[PDB]
């Protein structure tokens, strides 16, 4: 209510089935947590570092296969005036693993429908912090060291309005838009 | 009800029966994740490369069969006055795998019904994103080679209304409408 | 009532089963009490130390294993005009453990429910406090010996409105935002 | 009502199962009472002595071992304008103890539901005095001789309005805040 | 009515089971009515002797073992402007034994729910009347003698507003506060 | 109603069973009936000799093993302006023997619930007749017997206001409070 927003077998709408019933089999446990590759991390201009959201259903793929796992709604989508929110639940192998919230920015009114599935991958990307998955996103040792020997600090100009700004890019990465 | 618009054996409007239950066997795994050809990937003049729908509803017809897939309306159609969307689930082998919405842009009154399927096209398009297929296309070092190797940045004229500027397109591609 | 404050098979909702009902197997409980690693301790600049939430979920996946266990909402989220807070149990082997309340600060309207999932990491740190897991951070013998042999306080300049103030951090650690 | 507050298989919010059913077996009974070393027993400046609460949990996990108890709520959260409250009760082998009520003080509106916490930790050091855990922190023979033995009356001067105090402190503890 | 106040398998709340059905064993039977140490026995100032609860609860444990007994609340806690009260059962092995109204003080609003604890301590030091426990600490003769061996009555100066007068002490126990 | 007093398997509260139905087996009619010391029978100083409740407690213990009997209410607990009452039944072995009506005497408005436990005692004792506990203390001829070789009329001074009166006491007694 205090968002300022209006709502746009087994019944995964509501059902808590299998939630931390039994673990997984071994292999599976194996590939979870494969440490992941350096060169696919990237870093918002702000010094924020992440991964793909493609990487994550590769992964989760790799793991349980296509068609072992999903993704569910649980609530009805919140529309804010300047973001959208719902929340998702993970069903791996017919068991429930977790449920979160994803965000989205939209900007115009045209936007809305199209950002409703960007949430739906942030909720992917924040459930899967469950299992394990792409852990050391969340070290700050791990991030500190990526940011100092994978990404560099550099001061470029601001072409839409002609300003000067510093942000943060990878190395073997040039400066995209709105900069130079 | 924020968006400016108004709606136009298992009942798989509203069941989630199979959803993430049992993964499928290995050769479906193995057609599922073929590398995409760089041939038939496409990009828009905005600068965004993608893969047309008819190739998705081939890989899926490849890996699963005819008849052994398809698309079921989750929700209403809901038009707004720019656009058109609905939601869609995708159904492989009696079980459900996905939900998304899907978008298109309509510019004239008589344009809605031929907008309404372009929507189904773009929700399978959103749900193929769940089994793996173009996985590439959302990978961005994927995509940041593409377009150094397959694409150029072209000074051109409109000629609707005799303006200059610069778009995208394929090395091996014309200049199209409505450009000269 | 009080809190300035408006809401946003076993029903684990309400269900209290398994509570306290049959203790773990060995190796769980030798694993549950591996003493925690000074390195990944971390200390707030107000001089109060802590441990990552991702350690967390890395030694539940650990000791329970993926799938294993599993966080449940246990009541509506209370939104009060400056922070977010939410009611979480944990259930592990299908068996509900603890419940506890997760805190989180929120400063903008579009930041609640980027919010609404730190206190969810917030609830799985409190919870974990009963199955025994970091139990130095709560000894106050263990924090004034780390903070005397792995922690320094230094004098240090705050560059947003140039006052001095003086802080706690990690030896090892530099001077971070918002301060020189 | 006359607090000047409002609130904020088995049932275990109302089920009284077991109470007092059959004792526990030998070990149990053995190290339920292992005697308390005097090295982590602390004292307020009041001169009032006291147990970390992490201790409780770390000997009740060395009991019963882990999953083998839980706190359980047994009324709603009473939040009095200067304190918080709620009565808890203890469960062990799935088998109900003893139920109390615990404290905690918050200063703040932002500090409710840090607190609510705190009340859950005092709850559980209260009903572990029924278990006979840390038996002679209510000894006051025990309490005269640790007093004399282990703690000194200091004069120390408080900083914050500079005034001057006399409490009681640990021979080998330095003076903390809010003091010199 | 009349008190100035308001109130704050077997279902122990109401039921009345096992009340004097069956006697114990015999061994519990001799360690019910072991004879109490008299250094462990303290007076008021006033000249009262009594037993600390925590011998009680001590006491308890030994006969019955730890999960053998417990305190079942039977009323509605009652609080009075000056003093709070509650009735609280004794059930031990399963069986009912008494039920006693426990009796504390408090002096400040923010005292009530620290006294309706020792409520409780009080009333299972009134209950364990019935099992014999402390039986000595109601015999005339046994008062009389351990006043005249073990406590002297000793003139003493009120620090707090300076007044003489006289109160009860024991012989090895030094002036406490309020007094020199 | 013209008290001017307001009220404050087997349901024991209201159930008659057992009433006299059968006689206890023969070592328990031998040690109901033990003849009691003399050295343990006091005496209010207005010439009145009673028997301390413990010693029927220790006489019920003895005779019925802890655990063997108790004490239910009866009824609900009636307040007079000046003195409290209840009701209360005795129980052993599982069979009712005999109600009472129990008084206490309370002089301030913090005292009912102090008293309210006395008149219990007062209903044990008053109990008791029915099992011939302590009859001699109801036998004229040892009354005066025994007031004639144990107790003494002694001349003593009121030391509170001042005043001469004759009272009774033991001849191994000294005055007590509020006398000389």
């Amino acid at each position: 209510s205090k968002l300022g927003g209006t709502p746009l077998d087994i019944d995964w709408y509501t059902s808590w089935y299998g939630l931390g019933m039994k673990p997984f089999e071994a292999k599976v446990q194996k590939d979870l947590i494969e440490p992941l590759d350096p060169k696919d991390i990237e870093i918002k201009p702000d010094g924020l570092i992440y991964l793909p959201e493609i990487k994550y259903r590769r992964i989760l793929n790799k793991a349980f296969g296509a068609g072992g796992w999903g993704l569910v709604p649980r609530s009805q989508t919140i529309v804010t005036s300047k973001l959208v929110t719902r929340e998702y639940g993970l069903i791996c192998h017919g068991q429930l693993i977790s449920v979160a919230r994803g965000e989205q920015d939209y900007f115009n009114e045209a936007g809305i429908p199209t950002a409703t599935e960007g949430c739906k991958s942030n909720a992917l990307m924040r459930c899967c912090k469950d299992l394990g998955v792409g852990s050391e996103l969340w070290d700050p040792v791990f991030i500190k060291k990526f940011k100092v020997d994978h990404c560099t600090e550099k001061f470029v100009e601001h072409v839409t309005t002609k300003r000067k700004k510093k942000i943060w890019l990878r190395k073997d990465r040039q400066v995209e838009y709105p900069y130079k």
